[PDB]
């Protein structure tokens, strides 16, 4: 797994990773977090939380995984890491461990797996999520427009029927249940479940 150190990237195990899990009761992965400042400040909202900010380009997270790595008097917060990896190719270390997964603004391409939805996103969301845990996501379409441009069709309004046909049973199919879907930029949550 590789981890964002300011400028440097450094290369984790599982076992580096269990060993600073150890001692929280709650594990939050925030996915695509760009510059990770929700995932800093949830670290000082909730000490009990492991929080861990993923986005594919490590010098996003620069400035906050210097900063979270300093002692805590200046600024440091020991219950935040910084991950660099894509969506299509998370790191085997983050599964099964979030009690909450969250997807704030998801660019274009990210936001159209979600309502579409697209099965290979969905589950690849559903591995780094533990049974019973949530998906939360903060959808809005004024995003930056990553899509090729072939692929710039509309998406759907998330209305009920789009719900009840589409929605549900794909997420159903990868693992969740949909739980909460209401306008706030449209907020969508779900359960992991099974077994």
């Amino acid at each position: 797994m590789i981890v964002q150190l300011g400028k440097a990237s450094v290369t984790w195990t599982r076992a580096d990773l269990e060993a600073k899990l150890a001692g929280h009761a709650r594990v939050l992965i925030d996915v695509g977090t760009g510059d990770g400042r929700f995932v800093y400040r949830s670290a000082g909202a909730h000490p009990d939380t492991y929080c861990i900010g993923v986005d594919p380009a490590g010098e996003r997270m620069r400035e906050v995984s210097w900063r979270a790595s300093r002692k805590p008097a200046r600024g440091g917060r020991p219950n935040a890491l910084f991950v660099v990896a894509s969506v299509q190719a998370l790191p085997e270390e983050l599964a099964g461990l979030a009690h909450t997964l969250t997807l704030n603004f998801p660019w274009a391409s990210l936001l159209s797996a979600l309502v579409l939805p697209e099965a290979p996103v969905l589950e690849a969301l559903r591995r780094l999520v533990r049974p019973g845990g949530e998906l939360i996501a903060l959808l809005n379409q004024s995003v930056f427009d990553d899509r090729p441009y072939a692929a710039r069709l509309g998406l759907p309004e998330l209305s009920d029927a789009w719900l009840d046909d589409a929605l549900r049973p794909a997420y159903r199919a990868a693992g969740f249940e949909i739980r909460t879907s209401e306008i706030v930029t449209r907020l969508l949550t779900a359960e992991a479940i099974g077994g």
